[PDB]
């Protein structure tokens, strides 16, 4: 519904600063209306070869307080949006990430329980993810 290419634009030009995830977050959270394009786009985004690990690693961060912050604007739509591709994405990057960014944002799938942006059934979904990339067999 809204200029993909800014999304994508700045998603590629994502950098890791505590300034820049705000910057777009500001940007995102302006986009309550496109909460299964930006879920969409973003998860399509998030599991493309281009898309490296450090491009990965922020966009989590970005969606991460964007979602955050739609609970203080009434906003559902948004976990349920990036919620439905955090399990596949988070999962996908969690298992292509090397084992040291696996603390990194293991600790942060962590921060949703806190938050308690999604539910049991989103957080069982990512757990499974992991729980196949566990078993190299």
């Amino acid at each position: 519904a809204f200029s993909s290419e800014q999304f994508t634009t700045k998603l590629n030009t994502l950098e890791d600063s505590q300034e820049s995830i705000s910057s777009a977050s500001k940007w995102l959270l302006l986009q309550y209306r496109d909460a299964p394009k930006v879920a969409e786009m973003w998860k399509e985004y998030m599991l493309r070869p281009s898309v490296n690990t450090r491009r990965k690693l922020l966009g989590l961060y970005l969606m991460n307080h964007v979602v955050q912050q739609a609970k203080g604007q009434k906003i559902i739509q948004f976990q349920d949006s990036f919620g439905k591709v955090a399990a596949e994405v988070l999962g996908r990057i969690n298992q292509e990430f090397p084992r040291d960014l696996k603390k990194k944002l293991s600790r942060v799938v962590n921060i949703l329980k806190e938050r308690n942006i999604f539910s049991k059934q989103v957080v069982n979904d990512i757990e499974r993810s992991l729980a196949a990339a566990l078993e190299h067999h």
